[PDB]
Formats: C-alpha cells, sequence, structure tokens
C-alpha cells in the first residue's frame, strides 16, 4: 500500500540520519571508506564480507534495508571485521579495535533513545506479509 511505501520512506530518513552522525565523528574516520586494497592487499583473503559507512548510506538508498534489525547486522559486521582483521595486543590493533566497540555501542544507544519500538515492529510485519 502508499502507507506502507511512506513508512518504509520514514526508516529510510531514520537510518539516514544516525549514519550521517557516526560517519562525521573523528573516532570512526577509519570506519568512512572501504579498506584500500592497494594498501592492504591480504584484507580481502581474511575478511570475507567487507563493510564500511559509505556502503551502508549506497545499501539505505538501493532499499537493502526494511528493518532497523537489518541495518544493525551490518554495523556488527563493520565492528566483527576489525575486531578479527585486527586481533593482537600492540598499540594500533588495540586502538582500532576500541573504536570499533565505541562505533557499536554509539549505534545502539542512539537507536534505544530515539526508535520507537512499534516502529519498529511496524516494519517487521510489513516485512514477513511480502
Ligand atoms: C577498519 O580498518 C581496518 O581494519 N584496517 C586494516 C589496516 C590496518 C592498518 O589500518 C588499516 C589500513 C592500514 N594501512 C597500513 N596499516 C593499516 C585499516
Amino acid at each position: 500500500s502508499m502507507q506502507e511505501e511512506d513508512t518504509f520512506r520514514e526508516l529510510r530518513i531514520f537510518l539516514r540520519n544516525v549514519t550521517h552522525r557516526l560517519a562525521i565523528d573523528k573516532r570512526f574516520r577509519v570506519f568512512t571508506k572501504p579498506v584500500d586494497p592497494d594498501e592492504v592487499p591480504d584484507y580481502r583473503t581474511v575478511i570475507k564480507e567487507p563493510m564500511d559507512l559509505s556502503s551502508v548510506i549506497s545499501k539505505i538508498d538501493l532499499h537493502k534495508y526494511l528493518t532497523v534489525k537489518d541495518y544493525l547486522r551490518d554495523i556488527d559486521l563493520i565492528c566483527s571485521n576489525a575486531l578479527e582483521y585486527n586481533p593482537d595486543r600492540d598499540p594500533g590493533d588495540r586502538l582500532i579495535r576500541h573504536r570499533a566497540c565505541a562505533l557499536r555501542d554509539t549505534a545502539y544507544a542512539i537507536i534505544k533513545e530515539e526508535l520507537d519500538e512499534d516502529f519498529e515492529q511496524l516494519c517487521e510485519e510489513i516485512q514477513e506479509s511480502r
């Protein structure tokens, strides 16, 4: 219905606003673009599904997310990719892991304060009807 297409348009406006607020935070610059395959050639042999905040906006505009749950699966993949590629005790690996955990925790905290639980349940019920 038109009403259902209006629901998904509100979901996309909400997701673009959360993603912009993450992308302007200086702590998260290392997640604003794909890991460069010329600078890091072993990256795409270790990490089987690369993800970053530029790719997330492209996916919102392609209508890939029909719930906040499917958006948070991609924020969780950015975080898990950084923990698995950079696992060592040295400071550069510890700094990127701390930033990855802060990106995940920040996204979940904005959604807990600003997403209405009944708006998410409406998106889930339209998705399950298709
Ligand atoms: C999310 O970003 C990462 O997982 N990274 C892996 C790399 C390791 C380290 O930071 C890079 C880029 C780079 N070039 C030279 N060393 C590095 C970004």
